[PDB]
């Protein structure tokens, strides 16, 4: 059996316009014997005909992979538009559908604080600084922590749960050695997400 | 054909001595044809025999379920040895062996803060009280809120995250009506972990 792998565009690539957002289209153990592979794409039913598929590469288990790379417009993937990638093989008794989408239900607005060392860990070399999101619908988010216009490395995001509400929350944690929060500097949590204006916020973190 | 999966004691089942940790063999997609499996359990290879099937289910798309339950001791997990859950069926031409057994190496000690909510959230209806466990091996873990010596149900926890130094670490949420936080009710984060002495730890949040 060919495998078909469909694969929504980055949450920062629909949010801004810079960005060129994809859908993935990835076809794995094309035989062979029959190598031949066909796509069809498809917008909110609609046939399309501007993706680009490049040449089937050889793996080393002796199959192929084909991949498939669809374009895709910011303002149609937020608009909600389903994208379905059809694959035609011999080697398959029917061509083999995958449809992928922005999830449905109606956005929220991200809720984001910003969290002050506990006090029991200032005893450490290294103090943890905490963005919670809250309240956000859909799940597609993104995450970044910088201080003075610069972005900081040794930072951690947990993935999106479910709250009780139906919406969705996250934490984001940054690692910063201890004199730098002691020095004063500030850090900013700054979040990507469609339910935000310019699709962007930022909060601050300082010691007091 | 039928393909197995193997599941882990729940975390809390392992640390309590009067829990009941239990390995889960779960076979699926067994066809109405040769319904019929046998389970050959092994503990570091060495045959025991204390396991048991359960009644068999029925699904959706034509399909059944065969699970069996071996029952383990805390220490056996705690230590380390391996548990192999063989299945032997019809439409599988050869036996699967499946084996698990606890993540490897140095357990670390988790590090409990609890934060208090946000001074931006206090302007909402319900705050969040959030309890940090950070620096976590392996990643079994589980946590749990109270107040008065009763359970909060109000509470989400993230699935623990692999940070930089290679200890895990979680958030876990508590939503209580701004009303108590302001009457000063102390709330407490449960953290149950084997690193820990007596494998639990409790940290308290007041607002002060
Ligand atoms: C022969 O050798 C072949 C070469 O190795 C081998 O091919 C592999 O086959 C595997 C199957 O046997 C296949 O495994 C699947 O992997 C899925 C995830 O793949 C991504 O992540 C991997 C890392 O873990 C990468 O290695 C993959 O290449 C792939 O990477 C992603 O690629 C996309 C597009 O290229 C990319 O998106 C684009 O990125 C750019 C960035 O430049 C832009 O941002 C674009 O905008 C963006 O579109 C991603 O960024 C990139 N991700 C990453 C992390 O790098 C995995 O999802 C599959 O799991 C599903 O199916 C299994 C069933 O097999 C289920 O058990 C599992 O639960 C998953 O099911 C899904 O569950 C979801 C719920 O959570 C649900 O929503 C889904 O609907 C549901 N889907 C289905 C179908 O049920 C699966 O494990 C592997 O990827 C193949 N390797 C490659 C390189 O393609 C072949 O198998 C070998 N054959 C033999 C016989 O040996
Ligand atoms: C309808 C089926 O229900 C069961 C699940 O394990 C399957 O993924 C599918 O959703």
């Amino acid at each position: 059996g060919p495998d078909v792998f469909l694969f929504p565009p980055k949450p920062k690539d629909t949010l801004m316009i810079s960005r060129t957002p994809e859908v993935t289209c990835v076809v794995v153990d094309v035989s062979h014997e029959d190598p031949e592979v066909k796509f069809n794409w498809y917008v909110d039913g609609v046939e399309v005909h501007n993706a680009k598929t490049k040449p089937r590469e050889e793996q080393y288990n002796s199959t192929y992979r084909v991949v498939s790379v669809l374009t895709v417009l910011h303002q149609d993937w937020l608009n909600g538009k389903e994208y379905k990638c059809k694959v035609s093989n011999k080697a398959l008794p029917l061509p083999e559908e995958k449809t992928i989408s922005k999830a449905k239900g109606q956005p929220r607005e991200p809720q984001v604080y910003t969290l002050p060392p506990s006090r029991d860990e200032l005893t450490k070399n290294q103090v943890s600084l905490t963005c919670l999101v809250k309240g956000f619908y859909p799940s597609d988010i993104a995450v970044e922590w910088e201080s003075n216009g610069q972005p900081e490395n040794n930072y951690k995001t947990t993935p999106p749960v479910l709250d009780s509400d139906g919406s969705f929350f996250l934490y984001s944690k940054l690692t910063v050695d201890k004199s730098r929060w002691q020095q004063g500097n500030v850090f900013s949590c700054s979040v990507m997400h469609e339910a935000l204006h310019n699709h962007y916020t930022q909060k601050s973190l300082s010691l007091s």
